[PDB]
């Protein structure tokens, strides 16, 4: 990923972006129960709490493209994960805007809280205006359509969200480029079958996990996976990749029956951003708000594992990589042992950086007991072993329940939060169950016991 270059979008035509320059993030009724040392990110220049500028730190991210061609290795692994892909007797039809807009089996509606993108977003019109939940209207969408047409500019806004306090002295702010309305519902159209047949099958068969249950999912992927397990983190995976992993993923998709429409990667990989009052065009980079993010980057992640397997050992047999990802976070396996300090750095040259699986010092070996996907540990269950428990550790969600964007959503949040906190046991949920109840906000939820979401597992399967 790299900016090819960035001027004011008044010389350009374009109106400047607002976006508000106050988090939504205030302490919550838990804020002085429970222990936590993060705060919410910088949202403008202007913090006293930045320690270097803004600017600077937002865009850093785009360390530049490092490869130009798709090479011999890229190629094979193009082959080898489209083979895959095509046991699944993807359906290649484009979808109908109603399916797209208000989906169907395997993909869910638009969402409604996120922006509109431009030029909505500068014409102060919102998604609540054009979609009718009930009525499915495709008219005052598919009008639309005409009126402005796709492939539309990004509208970059800086994600509000918590962040260690380095990340907030660095400016380190993650930065959502939202697609307009009409590019999300083009691409549905027509990827949406694609995205259908990826959620409806999480796994080693598409090397996805998008759309997955990890209550359920959990207990199924030590089946899939190999002897050898092997993982490692990224360092702004979407901002680092280069054209080629883009034209790599067109291939896949041509291999597969989506020929037709790979027009849509080329603006993903080359793209269009407002932000503010300047506008910047960008060569590379996943952008992190349009339709298909999270499959295309898992998509595009399948064929780096692959890529750097081939590259690092002549021979290897790519049948039995058993690997899922969801976006750039991934879980591998091998009949083999392989040093992943060695792929790693096969994997600079494809313009990755990639560093031991969990901010390790070193890459140590990868066992089910160290293992995380999705920050999530893996646990058979004492009772019944056969049972996985996803595990998110207790930090997490700590961390989480001490801050609120909306004082309306409490018992939702919290809820939420039980949900994924009783996988860590019944001594540490009732734990965490007596301090949620030791302040009057925490007492007037509806939360469940320990015994009522674990009966409720079981059955689950
Ligand atoms: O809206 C956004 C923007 C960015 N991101 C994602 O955040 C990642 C970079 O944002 P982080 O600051 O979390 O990235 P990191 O993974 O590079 O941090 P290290 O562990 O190496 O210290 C990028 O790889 C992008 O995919 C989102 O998930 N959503
Ligand atoms: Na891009």
């Amino acid at each position: 990923g790299e900016i090819q270059w960035m001027r004011p979008s008044k010389e350009v035509g374009y109106p400047i972006i607002n976006a508000p320059s106050k988090t939504k993030l205030e302490p919550s009724a838990f804020h002085y129960v429970f222990e936590g040392v993060k705060e919410p990110a910088v949202l403008t220049k202007n913090d006293p709490r930045l320690k270097t500028d803004f600017e600077e730190a937002i865009f850093s991210k785009y360390v530049g493209n490092k490869i130009t061609e798709v090479d011999e290795y890229m190629k094979e692994a193009v082959d080898h994960y489209a083979g895959q892909l095509m046991s699944l007797d993807i359906n290649t039809e484009q979808m109908c805007l109603e399916d797209a807009m208000y989906g169907t089996d395997g993909l869910e509606a638009l969402d409604l809280s996120t922006s509109a993108g431009y030029p909505y977003v500068a014409m102060g019109k919102k998604k609540r205006d054009i979609l009718n939940k009930q009525t499915r209207d495709t008219k005052e969408m598919q009008k639309l359509l005409d009126t402005y047409g796709i492939n539309l500019p990004l509208v970059t806004y800086v994600k509000d969200e918590l962040r260690s306090k380095t990340k907030v002295e660095q400016g380190k702010s993650r930065l959502i480029e939202a697609s307009s309305l009409n590019d999300s519902v083009a691409m549905r159209m027509a990827f949406g079958n694609l995205y259908a047949a990826f959620h409806k099958n999480p796994g080693v068969i598409t090397g996805s996990a998008v759309g997955c249950d990890p209550d359920l999912f959990w207990s199924k992927i030590p089946v899939l996976m190999e002897e050898k397990l092997f993982a490692f983190d990224y360092t702004g995976y979407d901002a680092s990749l280069s054209p080629a992993w883009f034209e790599a993923l067109k291939m896949v998709l041509e291999k597969i029956g989506f020929g037709d429409r790979v027009d849509y990667i080329d603006y993903l990989n080359h793209s269009h951003h407002l932000y503010k009052n300047k506008t910047y065009c960008v060569k590379g980079g996943m952008p992190s708000g349009c339709s298909g993010t999270s499959i295309f980057n898992s998509m595009i992640n399948n064929l780096i594992i692959r890529t750097l397997l081939l590259k690092t050992y002549k021979g290897i047999d790519l049948d039995h990589l058993k690997m899922i990802a969801y976006g750039d976070d991934v879980i591998a396996s091998y009949p083999h042992e392989v040093d992943a300090s060695l792929l790693a750095q096969s994997g600079k040259d494809y313009g990755l950086t990639m560093t031991p699986a969990d901010k390790s010092a070193t890459f140590e070996t990868v066992t089910w007991e160290n293992v995380t996907f999705l920050k999530r540990f893996f646990r058979a269950d004492e009772k019944y072993p056969f049972l996985i428990h996803p595990v998110m550790p207790m930090k997490e969600i700590h961390e989480s329940i001490r801050w609120t964007k909306d004082p309306r959503n409490t018992q939702d949040h919290v809820r939420s939060l039980c949900l994924l906190a009783w996988h860590n046991g019944e001594e540490e949920y009732n734990k965490f169950l007596a301090k949620i109840r030791s302040v009057p906000i925490g007492r007037a939820l509806d939360l469940p016991e320990y015994s009522t979401l674990y009966d409720r597992w079981l059955d689950s399967f």
